[PDB]
């Protein structure tokens, strides 16, 4: 397995998309905590897999920019993958950014940091069927990209994951992956294109 992702080598992000790139990476983390908290993770000085404790389970801006600019980066490439696939993104709708409301999580989510995630309630943002085919590409590119950095880091495939060694159970082509994760991946990137709409951006090629 060698992942061959889309060549974003020549795409350059325009400055008017800095806000939406920033404002998207802000929500990808709020979904991250929410999902971790739903699996039982808590806050800790450093990550503890045994205790299920994470240090980066803090407000987005408070993150270490080493582990924080990975959000902006992994999201910057998520916008630069759209321009490559033929789109152009334009902020056409002014009124969207005000009706935008964030989810009210139950109070048991607030932790030692007094921090409770607030994902966007993109409940009614139902993407047009053309925008669904787009997600399946991004949902697939996200795997080939994530696996591409793995092999350069040195990683290999194992029966189950060994955190110490380079062995992982999901360094396989997209065809071998499980339906649960394939949908899990596209569940997030569906919620990402929903964010461009939630702020009023048009995902239309000319
Ligand atoms: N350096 C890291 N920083 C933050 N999160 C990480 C890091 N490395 C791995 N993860 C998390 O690990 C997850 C992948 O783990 P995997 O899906 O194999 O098991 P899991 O879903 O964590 O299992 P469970 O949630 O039931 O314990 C990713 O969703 C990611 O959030």
């Amino acid at each position: 397995f060698i992942p061959c992702p889309v060549d974003t080598s020549q795409v350059i992000l325009p400055p008017h998309l800095e806000k939406i790139r920033d404002r998207l990476a802000e929500n990808i983390h709020e979904l991250w905590g929410m999902n971790k908290i739903e699996l039982g993770w808590t806050f800790g000085k450093i990550r503890d897999d045994n205790k299920r404790q994470h240090p980066c389970l803090v407000e987005f801006s408070k993150l270490p920019e080493t582990e924080k600019n990975y959000n902006l980066q992994m999201s910057t490439e998520t916008l630069k993958t759209l321009l490559a696939l033929g789109c152009h993104i334009a902020h056409v709708n002014p009124a969207a950014e005000e009706d935008l409301k964030k989810v009210k999580l139950p109070k048991n989510y607030m932790m030692s940091n007094g921090y409770k995630p607030a994902p966007l309630d993109l409940s009614d943002v139902k993407l047009l069927p053309p925008q669904e085919i787009l997600v399946d590409k991004l949902a697939e590119n996200a795997h080939n990209v994530w696996a591409k950095d793995r092999i350069k880091q040195g990683w290999t495939y194992g029966i189950q994951q060994d955190l110490k060694n380079k062995r992982n159970p999901r360094l396989v082509p997209y065809a071998l992956l499980d339906e649960r994760t394939k949908k899990s991946n596209r569940d997030s990137l569906r919620e990402a294109v929903r964010t461009f709409v939630g702020y009023g951006y048009n995902i239309e090629p000319s």
